[PDB]
């Protein structure tokens, strides 16, 4: 389906950044190392 390929774009490129964030903001030290959190 379409799914609005735009904003499904946008969803899947956050879940992209949100998560090699998450686990390279989790290795370089969550919020201790004063980094946002995914979001
Ligand atoms: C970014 O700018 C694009 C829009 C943005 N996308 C996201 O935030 C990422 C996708 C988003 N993820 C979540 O919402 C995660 C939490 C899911 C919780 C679901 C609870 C049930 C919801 C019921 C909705 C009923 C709707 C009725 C009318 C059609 C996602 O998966 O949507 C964004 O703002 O979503």
């Amino acid at each position: 389906h379409a799914q609005g390929t735009f904003t499904s774009d946008l969803s899947k490129q956050k879940d992209e950044q949100r998560a090699k964030l998450f686990i390279e903001w989790l290795a370089a030290g969550g919020p201790p190392s004063a980094k946002p959190p995914p979001k």
